[PDB]
């Protein structure tokens, strides 16, 4: 065996180097004390992350029982005696001190990414920055309207119509005292403050503190850069350029501040089954931390003069998270004396905190200016599995030699017992926590879960706007607003998954700053980029105060189960649930199980192109594996179904391995079974379980 005994651990040879070879190198600690911290918080903190994890199954034991033997008083009762339902604590503010301004201040976009595709890692980072008129030319926000079409080559009615949205931007972010933008013909910088050339008069900044600096002579300048509710706006300025050409300004493009932070992802959009796969992961977080990593490389920052004359620099790179992998999983990259393997959620703290430690200091310029290490932790269920993580986080400072509370900790609240306890849970971490998020996918894989014993739930599409939800979306808001979140810590929302559906989410997705949210997740820099314009309408520092004290989201709201009511379906509605539900797990896992792609794009059964990962294929699974248990799907149904649109993937994927017509002689394709008829007694609806053994099981047979 290639492993090395460490006290009582054997660490996967490959991680073994890795961290000695390359994440150690730089920190100052001694890989003996290192590795001896490893195996003493993995001895100590083992015990209750089991003892937390035997808690959550028979939690929902009793809840299946109950179910089993719809009045809400007697729900409530039940869920409290149970000691699910816990008292919420006293009004408290959070003491969290040390963060970044991009997370305390700055409300704007967040991007995440799988952190194993460096290509993907590194334009995440980037980020920060990006092309307003790409994301308009390249996206349908401007439709392809006759004479609007995208060819080989420029469009300039089209290109036309993107200058005009840009300019209404400006107008509409950064007035003018009069006239606008369109009729710009040109910009200086005189005593300090922007002049705008307009045709017959020149105008300037009607609030002249959003003129933020500028590149170049301010005779004549190359860029104009203006800020408004804290987001940069840099207007390129370039008449030779293509686009500059035609522009009545010889304005070349509009930079917007875009994905202001990141989320580098080693949980739900990964596929990593051992340390092989881990290492890949943990290497390119070391090489965003150490600013090296290149496939493409990290930007470095901008430089810009100030209105006064002087110089400064803003930071070319979006201030990075790392999303550790949550209390279930283990991982065999370590396994101990007696062949078990160790708690993947441990190894993380341990081994991403370690990593991020270069990302505090100089590189061949930073992350953290600060000092902390910012770590979302996803899938907790209640205040005592955050309590849990925190302590994981103060023995791994420990082990790291960092001051005590460096690692601060993200919330994802996305289980329903962290919901309807979100305040304890927001308390358990006071010191810590950076934000809370409404991770509203996996949030309604656990809704399914939970009452899964009560009857059948209604449609996957259905499920975003039922009262459970809405009441969740509400009451997350107002417990981060009481703790005071407002200038300390991030209140966040949801990704958007219709990767290509670009004039939807500028259309619908401004409804989340609306909600008083700092923060919302987008898919790619072009989401980030496009979202970036709802923060420039919507003042969220002021939404965020209008709403403070408010109380909008009863316990009872909370607590609606999404039961389907007595027969709401005709034969078709109920076949294309289950075909497009089939299709959209089907699509994921051949990529999960065959290729370790942890992260694609499926176009459901209307041809939209969503971005799935583990959470989205936790909805349809549970979904789906309710119906089966409820009578609303035969057994055949499920497998008709399944086979139906099995060779239609395969269409879509045409080196990879099809899944028609040898059904049964496909790992992908009996995963994807397996996820569904199991799905019912997997923990939680979790599908980890599943998908790892799958793509354990594809490794192996590939290997022989
Ligand atoms: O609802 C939550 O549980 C949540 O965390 C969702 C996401 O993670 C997500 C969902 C679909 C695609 C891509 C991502 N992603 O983050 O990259
Ligand atoms: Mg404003
Ligand atoms: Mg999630």
């Amino acid at each position: 065996t290639d492993r090395v005994s460490v006290g009582n651990l054997r660490i996967a040879r490959v991680l073994y180097d890795f961290v000695n070879n390359e994440a150690l190198p730089g920190t100052d600690i001694d890989p003996d004390s290192f590795w001896a911290g490893v195996d003493k918080v993995v001895a100590d903190l083992t015990p209750q992350n089991q003892a937390l994890l035997n808690a959550r199954d028979e939690l929902q034991a009793q809840i299946d029982k109950w179910h089993r033997r719809i009045d809400m008083d007697a729900y409530r009762q039940f869920l409290t005696e149970i000691g699910y339902l816990l008292p919420e604590p006293d009004d408290f503010t959070i003491t969290t001190s040390g963060v970044d301004a991009e997370i305390t201040t700055t409300a704007g976009p967040q991007l995440v990414v799988p952190v194993l595709n460096a290509r993907f890692a590194l334009n995440a980072a980037n980020a920060r920055w990006g092309s307003l008129y790409d994301a308009l030319y390249g996206t349908d926000v401007i439709p392809e309207t006759d004479g609007a079409e995208k060819g080989p080559t420029y469009n300039k009615v089209r290109g036309d119509k993107v200058i005009a949205y840009a300019r209404k931007f400006l107008d509409d972010s950064v007035p003018l005292s009069s006239g606008s933008f369109g009729d710009a013909t040109g910009f200086t910088v005189q005593d300090g403050q922007l002049v705008v050339a307009l045709p017959d008069k020149s105008t300037g900044l009607a609030n002249p503190g959003q003129f933020a600096g500028y590149t170049g002579a301010a005779e004549s300048p190359t860029s104009v850069l203006l800020i408004n509710h804290g987001l940069h706006i840099e207007i390129l300025i370039d008449p030779e350029s293509q686009v500059g050409t035609t522009d009545r300004a010889g304005v070349k493009d509009v930079i917007l501040e875009s994905a202001i932070t990141t989320i580098m992802d080693f949980e739900d959009s990964v596929a990593a089954v051992d340390a092989a796969d881990k290492v890949l992961g943990y290497r390119n977080w070391l090489g965003l931390n150490k600013g090296d990593l290149a496939a493409r490389v990290l930007n470095r920052d901008r430089n810009y003069t100030a209105p006064g004359g002087g110089q400064f620099t803003l930071p070319g790179r979006s201030l990075m998270f790392v999303r550790n992998v949550g209390h279930l999983m283990t991982n065999d990259a370590i396994v101990d004396t007696d062949g078990s393997e160790v708690f993947e959620g441990i190894m993380d703290a341990l081994f991403t905190g370690l990593i991020a430690i270069h990302g505090l200091k100089a590189s061949d310029l930073i992350n953290s200016r600060t000092g902390s290490i910012y770590i979302v932790k996803p899938k907790m269920h209640g205040p005592a599995e955050v309590a849990f993580t925190c302590e994981l986080f103060s023995r791994v400072e420990d082990v790291l030699g960092l001051p005590q509370n460096t690692m601060k900790i993200g919330i994802m609240d996305e289980e329903r017992r962290t919901t309807v306890n979100l305040k304890a849970c927001i308390k358990a971490a006071a010191d810590r926590v950076v934000f809370i998020n409404t991770g509203f996918l996996d949030r309604t894989g656990d809704e399914i879960h939970t009452s899964m014993e009560a009857g059948p739930m209604v449609r996957k599409g259905t499920m975003k706007s039922q009262p459970w939800i809405l009441a969740y979306e509400d009451h997350n808001v107002d417990a981060g607003l009481a703790a005071g979140f407002s200038g300390r810590a991030q209140v966040g929302k949801g990704m958007w998954t219709m990767t290509e559906l670009m004039a939807d989410m500028v259309e619908t997705k401004i409804a989340q700053p609306r909600a008083g949210a700092s923060t919302a997740w987008v898919p790619s820099p072009t989401a980030a980029t496009l979202h970036a314009l709802h923060y420039h309408q919507v003042d969220v520092a002021a939404v965020q105060q209008g709403l403070a004290g408010k109380r909008r989201a009863t316990i009872e709201q909370l607590l609606t189960i999404p039961l389907a009511k007595e027969l709401a379906w005709a034969p078709d509605e109920i076949r294309e649930e289950v075909d497009n539900n089939c299709q959209s797990i089907l699509g994921y896992v051949v990529r999960w199980v065959d290729q370790g792609v942890g992260c694609s794009k499926v176009p459901d059964i209307h041809d939209v192109a969503l971005m799935e990962d583990r959470a989205t294929l936790r909805i349809s699974s549970q979904l789906l594996a309710n119906w089966l248990r409820h009578g609303v799907i035969t057994s055949a149904d499920v497998r008709a179904s399944l086979e139906r649109m099995a060779p239609l993937v395969d269409r879509q994927n045409a080196a990879y391995r099809p899944m028609a017509p040898n059904f049964d002689d496909s790992i992908a394709f009996l995963a994807a079974q397996e996820l569904i008829l199991s799905g019912a007694q997997q923990p939680n609806g979790y599908t980890e379980p599943i998908l790892h053994r799958r793509r354990r099981e594809f490794k192996a047979r590939a290997a022989e």
